[PDB]
């Protein structure tokens, strides 16, 4: 699985480390996949707006080979939004999380597809 | 809806503010969705190449729950490309815009899916 | 086609230039599409983790209008992973490459869809 967080907040690598540790656990747990297959990252964007406001907001992209369902997506979004609020100060209601189901052939690690 | 612009141009936050204001309006207008649900951002990439040239270029990703159609995508791309040209100096013919239709269950705000 | 590489490595623009030249050629070759239509970029992320480790890793997103298949994806991933290893020092087995097939109507260049 993959989880990438995009946010204008200038997070210190130590905020980022704690956030990403929370993120990887939540994604592995919800999808029932080994942590060894979970990739997570933080990317500081330039400016971001949401609802016509420059107030802090975030968006996160999560992808998996299967496991993408209404219930599981909601679980992941709840956990990820809460972690961003905790670590970045971004209100959870200003965080969009979107989910993408990938076919095994659409996902490679090194020189091999799944 | 979501619109994220990726470009190597070192845009000043004030270029970015004006760009993103143009972007949010164009996306809301084309999709007939309230501005309150529109998220927009700018991300300065490292190097980008297009057509084998390092000349300035950009790519933008736009996602929505429904509303993704040939006519509507063309309208959004016309408006977004033009805004990047105006605010960033990037020729519109060196801007790729790609569109993604999301199911409601694939999109969360805070701890709730749509 | 589009290929975007996300990695925490602080690559010098000259590492980036060489990487992206390798990337554009490999994508054009595998998909049998003209270089004129290939867009490539590098984005230095903040922190990234993979498998519960902060050791260097990367993820790359590749999109095309058609041409996305198990064999072709594997070819592209092999070439891209190898280039990142060569130019960035990131072990190829710590690189995820994911593939997205786009409809022509979902892809615009300037003010026109494909």
């Amino acid at each position: 699985p993959k989880c990438m967080i995009f946010c204008p907040v200038a997070a210190t690598p130590a905020q980022q480390d704690a956030l990403l540790k929370d993120a990887e656990k939540a994604v592995a747990d919800a999808l029932g996949k080994p942590l060894s297959y979970v990739m997570v990252g933080y990317s500081q964007t330039g400016q971001m707006r949401f609802g016509g406001s420059s107030d802090p907001c975030a968006f996160i992209r999560v992808a998996s080979i299967g496991g993408i369902t209404s219930s599981t997506n909601c679980k992941i979004a709840a956990a990820l939004s809460a972690a961003c609020e905790r670590h970045l100060g971004v209100p959870k209601n200003r965080i969009y999380t979107t989910f993408t189901n990938k076919s095994p052939s659409e996902w490679a690690m090194g020189d091999r597809t799944f």
